[PDB]
């Protein structure tokens, strides 16, 4: 079926939970043996969210190459994304090592450091120009260059230096700051505006390594971001845009990381975002 009318048909019939459970039943199951090794316990935020072995990002290190991060490679859309958990106190150096080694231009953050009164990720970037951060375990230096605070999101320019070679690179930090503590946003308009700002920066384009996208677990909000982006790109590429099937795209993405889209409300919000986004694109 088309999307917008499949949408109204699920709303009127109140069957979002059943649609979402079908997706959960049909989703791929692949091994995640490296994630579960005892030496990696303090590298995982949640025991039930792990990268598959076949698609995990490897650190360029001989001691321990493990990080909780996955490469989502979308072949028809010609887009790639790295989806990862919010960094832990003992993995902030690994996180920036990955950004460096994979040649990413941008980092997309969809959570606040504290939500619901608990810590959802480490404070992994510097908050003041004159107070830079040094990660001694991976030999990197990180400096805040500029910050632009808007009503729904903040954009930061950061300098990452490999202290071993003295090479430097400019990294863009795109921080969506207004996702509610409970539920999903009422309108997709500010999320779409944010997606378009990431696109306009070049951070999603083939002349760079894959964008790094995270929330707390790196599957819910993060899944919503890449699902909406890929669906909108396919609608621009195909002769028949009504052929884009959001449930099929989501199952393709779940071949590369488990659990993408965590609730039926997140699934409905993804539909809404793609539907509204397709109208603004045209033309
Ligand atoms: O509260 C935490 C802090 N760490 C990351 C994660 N959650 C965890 C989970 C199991 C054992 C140890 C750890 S940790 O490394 O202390």
């Amino acid at each position: 079926m088309e999307m917008e009318k499949e949408f109204e048909q699920i709303d009127k019939s109140g069957s979002w939970a059943a649609i979402y459970q079908d997706i959960r039943h049909e989703a791929s199951d692949f091994p995640s043996r490296v994630a579960k090794l005892p030496k990696n316990k303090n590298r995982n935020r949640y025991r039930d969210v792990s990268p598959f072995d076949h698609s995990r990002i490897k650190l360029h290190q001989e001691d321990n190459d493990y990080i909780n991060a996955s490469l989502i490679k979308m072949e028809e859309a010609q887009r790639s994304y790295i989806l990862t958990q919010g960094p832990l106190p003992n993995t902030v150096g690994h996180f920036w090592e990955m950004v460096w080694e994979q040649k990413s231009r941008g980092v997309v953050m969809l959570n606040r450091v504290m939500e619901k009164g608990s810590l959802k990720c480490a404070q992994y970037w510097p908050q003041k120009e004159e107070k830079e951060m040094i990660f001694e375990d991976t030999n990197l230096k990180l400096t805040l260059i500029s910050e632009d605070i808007k009503s729904y999101y903040t954009v930061r320019q950061l300098e990452l230096e490999n202290l071993t070679t003295q090479e430097t690179r400019e990294i863009l930090h795109f921080h969506y700051t207004t996702w509610p503590d409970f539920g999903v946003p009422e309108s997709p308009a500010s999320f779409l505006n944010f997606l378009f700002k990431v696109r306009e920066s070049g951070s999603l384009s083939p002349e760079h390594g894959p964008v790094v996208v995270h929330c707390s677990a790196g599957i819910g909000r993060s899944g919503t971001f890449c699902l909406a982006d890929t669906c909108l790109l396919l609608m621009d590429k195909r002769k028949d845009p009504s052929s884009v099937d959001i449930k099929k795209v989501l199952l393709e993405m779940r071949k590369f990381r488990m659990g993408l889209i965590q609730t039926a409300d997140q699934l409905r919000f993804s539909y809404l975002a793609v539907i509204e986004g397709a109208k603004f694109i045209m033309g």
